[PDB]
């Protein structure tokens, strides 16, 4: 039904059609109050507008070569390239570039745009056989996500568990099967971290007692589905700031909601794994999604780092410190980190492997490496920024209102000039953009997001080790060590090309 | 003369035996105050020479040739190591990348200046010979020779220190300079510090007012007046006071970092490439190709070393029993991630390769710069991870294989120094001594210094990375994105229609009136 807002079944949503499709009485709360319409509400309207621009880009002729492919469904339509299964390394490369083009429309700041779960669509379409009796649901959801550009998110972090309560009363917190009916299954529970779910069409929900081993799809307007929002940096920036003062907070805020399911009916067409510990446990390795979505996440980060790199250079242009050797070296390190994530995405595509049914998966080692390095790189870049743009960021007048009151602005024009023949309005503008990138509450949330998602530092490293072991890479490395050890022993070399040291060993003489 | 004349065939590079013979040429090498007679038999160099020789042998093993070798492009009908012939596509670079890896695996990544390193200098000459003006033909001929023979070059390129308390002459004398121009070539004197493994090479490339200093040329190691002053020999010390079991890398992979001295050396004109030419000397790093090519070799070689270190760390932790703990597994996983990083950078070097001149391709340049910035950080971090996880394992190791072969000692070692996974004390001690030689022996300490410094100071590798971003136009593209962002609003609000003005929600008047 959300795709029925389209005037055409041969293309995805336009922006206007996407926005209309959101006016569906989804139950969203923020600041103790219910949200009437996310497309007009002061906490969500600009973020919605920003996603809508992504849908609009799909239909501009000049973009279509880089953003769009024909569908593979027979519809005669087109879609964003990452919404169709890749059948080669070069298909993955073109997808990489289509992701990048979308990400540039938010300067790398929206990390949960529709292309993130496009990979879940593709995973369903590439390996529907994985799902046994629900194979046909996988196929139909692939076709649907691909043709329409439906906006999914995944809500997947479990709610905390009070360990002093009884084991009676603590099952009620996880996503659980309440009841089986002919019209579908009824479920209750919660997932924390439903990033930008207020603006999506559906969410994927996934994980003894098989009543907990579920994976299914749930629409955002289903009765019983509710979002409890976190503070809105968009609304705070609108109420007490301005675009000039909070240029990113005001338009790219992706609210990290708690997703509550109270007694929700999930039709059988939306169920993918059902009371099935075996399939649930095997899905991360065999379902494909975990092996696919980090291509989008690495590219999105790399675009963000494109932005931060030049924003840092521009900030140092208006303080005047860019000329100093030590400042230049710090900027060069930021460049190297930026380059790194582009190169990892190159390797993802160039070393892609055939998977099933002709589908190709990006290089897996590169995905794990991206996950390990991104938190280190981001923390290090932010510290480089803060220790090089020093006071530039601290004293910035409170507000565009200061610039528009000539009684204040007269002093700003004199004492807050840019150091390269640049006027105070532009200097303040640049440095406020840098501040919103790193120090505003939005910037602080983004640091937390870049550091922690994908998981804890231990866990991403463990997953990296396990990929090396499971792929056979570690055993190949070990083969090399074992060969080295093979070539000598406590009596000397075991290979003929090397010289015994008996003729030069002086230990007998010394002792 | 002609070292390649030691080959029984002109249609293939040296065999190991032929290489070793080619080194018995009365090169003037000093170590420990003494002149070296024959690098192939001397206790400081003989095993390192044998290890390089194994590289030449591999080229002729049938089962290796698909990965290691191509036909030459000279018409000779011969073959060569793939990295010795110019690459003319991204896939050629990938095949070269794989051939470099196969060779590096024969020293487990520990020899960093094997012949494939300067093969990139040969290819640079063969790809852009016009660069050299009147010496273009020398470029062409050197390409052919290096390619067909597998000649072992090194570059000596760091200048000697300058006492700034002496007169302005006396400190002029000390850089490589033209002493005399003659019909038979140029006579040159000076020094280059850091001639890594030059004792085992055939030629060295030497390069950079007063145009007498703006030189680039080739010099054989047996030329009269060419001398090496060696550093301490970890090979000789390990042979003299240790054993293969005790110093399994020092004993065979030591690449002596020599000072290269030229006392009045005659360089024939056929060995000159740049002559009294500040313009060409200044432009050669960016335009000559070598700087844009050899990092492919150096990244792969490091990646192979990290393969080795990664599994050796795992094996060490199997010996102590600590591998099972979560925090140890996470540290090992980080080592894996750094290992993965350098393989991925080499993938990107090849896949994003660009057309250059005369049909040649160059590896992606941003990837080369990134490798150079990241390698010192990764290496120091890996070494610290090893030392904080294997720790006690490495400290107390009995002194010698001699302890194991004396049953009066070995009885105690067998009981108290067992491996923690049903592994006997001989294997436990063996693995951990291998790790120690990799990181804590003097060979290990030199390798840490080499991986960190090299390529240049930390500031400089970062500056070159920034400059590559700027000169390539990458930084201006990034900046166009920033300027677009800035163009979409001003001090009065949005300048684009799709976003909502906040005038309807701004509460500041109310708060402040
Ligand atoms: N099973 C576990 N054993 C030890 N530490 C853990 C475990 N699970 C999570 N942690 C740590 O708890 C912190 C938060 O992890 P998380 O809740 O996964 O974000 C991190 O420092 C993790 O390393
Ligand atoms: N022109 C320079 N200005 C400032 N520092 C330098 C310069 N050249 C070298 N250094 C520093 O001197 C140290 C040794 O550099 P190098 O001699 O290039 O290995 C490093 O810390 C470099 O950053």
């Amino acid at each position: 039904k959300p795709e029925d807002f389209r005037a055409s079944t041969q293309r995805p949503f336009t922006g206007e059609e996407y926005l209309k499709s959101l006016q569906d009485g989804r139950e969203i709360y923020i600041y103790g109050e219910r949200v009437k319409d996310v497309t007009t509400h002061p906490a969500f309207r600009n973020a919605a507008a920003s996603v809508a621009q992504l849908y609009d880009a799909l239909h501009k002729p000049e973009m279509q070569d880089s953003l769009c492919w024909n569908t593979d469904t027979g519809s005669g339509g087109y879609t964003h390239k990452f919404f169709r299964v890749a059948k080669s390394a070069d298909d993955l490369r073109q997808q990489r570039d289509a992701i990048a083009e979308w990400s540039r429309l938010s300067y790398g700041w929206m990390g949960r745009t529709p292309d993130y779960k496009a990979a879940f669509g593709c995973a369903l379409g590439a390996n529907p056989g994985f799902y046994g009796q629900f194979e046909q649901n996988a196929r139909n959801w692939y076709t649907r996500i691909q043709e329409t550009g439906l906006y999914f998110n995944h809500a997947i972090v479990n709610p905390p568990i009070d360990r002093h309560l009884p084991t009676d009363k603590v099952k009620d917190v996880y996503i659980k099967l309440e009841k089986e009916t002919d019209a579908g299954i009824i479920v209750s529970g919660a997932k924390v971290v439903a990033t930008n779910s207020a603006l999506t069409h559906y969410n994927m929900i996934g994980s003894s007692d098989p009543d907990f081993a579920l994976m299914f799809v749930a629409p955002m307007d289903a009765d019983g589905v509710k979002l409890i929002s976190r503070a809105s940096y968009e609304m705070v920036a609108g109420a007490t700031g301005s675009p000039y003062d909070y240029p990113l907070s005001s338009r790219f805020d992706e609210n990290d909601a708690i997703l509550v399911m109270d007694n929700v009916l999930i039709p059988w067409e939306n169920v993918l794994i059902y009371r099935d510990f075996d399939r649930c446990r095997r899905w991360t390795m065999e379902g494909g999604f975990a092996r696919m979505y980090p291509l989008q996440a690495c590219v999105r980060l790399a675009v963000k780092l494109d932005f931060i790199t030049a924003l840092l250079k521009k900030s140092l242009e208006c303080t005047g410190t860019l000329e100093f050797r030590g400042v230049q070296a710090d900027l060069g390190e930021v460049v190297a980190w930026r380059n790194t994530f582009w190169a990892l995405s190159d390797s993802m595509c160039s070393e892609a492997t055939p998977w099933v049914n002709g589908a190709y998966l990006p290089d897996h080692a590169a995905l794990q490496t991206y996950r390990v390095l991104a938190p280190m790189a981001y923390a290090k870049i932010k510290n480089i920024i803060e220790r090089n743009v020093t006071s530039g960021l601290i004293y910035l007048p409170s507000s565009a209102r200061d610039l528009n009151n000539p009684q204040i602005d007269q002093y700003l024009a004199k004492y807050v000039r840019g150091s390269n023949g640049m006027d105070h309005v532009q200097r303040i503008k640049i440095l406020k953009l840098m501040w919103d990138a790193i120090g505003s509450e939005f910037g602080g949330r983004h640091e937390l997001y870049e550091i922690n998602y994908s998981g804890s530092q231990d866990e991403i490293r463990l997953q990296c080790l396990r990929q090396a072991q499971n792929s056979g890479n570690m055993d190949k490395m070990m083969a090399m060590v074992d060969r080295c050890l093979s070539e000598y022993d406590q009596d000397g070399w075991t290979v003929p090309h090397l010289h015994n040291n008996d003729d030069i060993n002086m230990l007998d003489k010394l002792l």
